[PDB]
């Protein structure tokens, strides 16, 4: 169909987002772990035979449309576990400094519709 000519990226590299990422509190009452992330990334990077987990950086639009199929496969909390991580990582990655995962489900919605 079309092409978004210039969008040049997202707020910051997965790394940066990572750092700030963990700060954002989490579920029960334990913040997020760097690895917690690489986990949900890998969780998909593998499910779709892709390789972001490998890629130095990457834009969500590239991945956000993949999530759906994953969040849709993992049943147990494993699910919320996953999504909630994203809501965040996506939100977070998208310069949306949040003070918690859940808080930023919004941001997701907007990031999905947009890049989905």
């Amino acid at each position: 169909a079309m092409a978004d000519i210039g969008s040049m990226g997202d707020p910051l590299t997965w790394s940066k987002a990572l750092k700030k990422l963990e700060k954002v509190t989490v579920q029960g009452s334990q913040k997020l772990t760097t690895g917690n992330c690489n986990w949900a990334l890998s969780l998909v990077d593998l499910f779709h035979d892709t390789n972001f987990v490998k890629e130095k950086d990457w834009q969500l639009r590239d991945v956000i449309p993949l999530l759906e199929d994953v969040t849709q496969t993992l049943s147990g909390q494993e699910r919320e576990a996953f999504e909630r991580t994203w809501w965040a990582i996506s939100a977070v990655k998208m310069g949306l400094q949040i003070n918690n995962v859940v808080d930023g489900k919004a941001s997701f919605q907007l990031l999905r519709a947009k890049y989905e």
